[PDB]
């Protein structure tokens, strides 16, 4: 039961991260280093984002510079880019990556908009869909007899209670994305 719950938050903890992310690789509103975080570029046979492998410099709205901690990964992180969903195409010229934003225009920014709130919402499935791996388990301990009715009926609740948490806390991250 308790275990159960334990690993019900936990889950949701993480699909709340991963989320943040999402939401990061979008930016309705001007570049940051935050969007390349979702891009990733075989680090040793490990999918490693490159927002660890480099620092993302931003001089201007419309630039970004990329110099990676190790000039062995620089084509390996300027290829994860073009092939990223930024729509960019990266630049190289021995140990720096320039990217061109592009500014933007009215209307694919609503289609932003429409993505931003499209991807919190898959994230709320996913953490209904722990809540209810954890549904299966509480009512698998009930019918066991690893507890009666009465323990486990006040942790459905307390299951229930969490994921409303988790999932506003989505509502207010997709909030910012307006």
């Amino acid at each position: 039961i308790d275990e159960a719950l334990f690993d019900a938050e936990e889950k949701m903890e993480k699909a709340v991260a991963v989320a943040r992310d999402d939401l990061s690789t979008i930016r309705t509103g001007r570049a940051n280093p935050g969007m390349f975080s979702r891009i990733t570029i075989d680090y040793y046979g490990a999918a490693t984002p490159i927002t660890q492998l480099a620092s993302i410099n931003v001089p201007e709205a419309r630039l970004v510079v990329i110099k990676p901690y190790e000039a062995n990964q620089l084509r390996a992180i300027e290829t994860a880019i073009r092939n990223s969903d930024l729509g960019v195409n990266p630049t190289n010229d021995g140990a720096l990556i320039r990217v061109a934003v592009p500014q933007l225009t009215e209307e694919r920014r609503r289609e932003l908009v429409k993505q931003a709130k499209h991807k919190g919402e898959e994230a709320k499935v996913s953490v209904r869909n722990i809540r209810r791996k954890a549904m299966e388990e509480l009512h698998r301990i009930r019918k066991e007899g690893e507890a009666g009715e009465d323990e486990v009926g006040r942790a459905e609740k307390d299951l229930d209670k969490t994921t409303h948490q988790y999932v506003t806390q989505i509502d207010e991250l997709v909030k910012h994305k307006e």
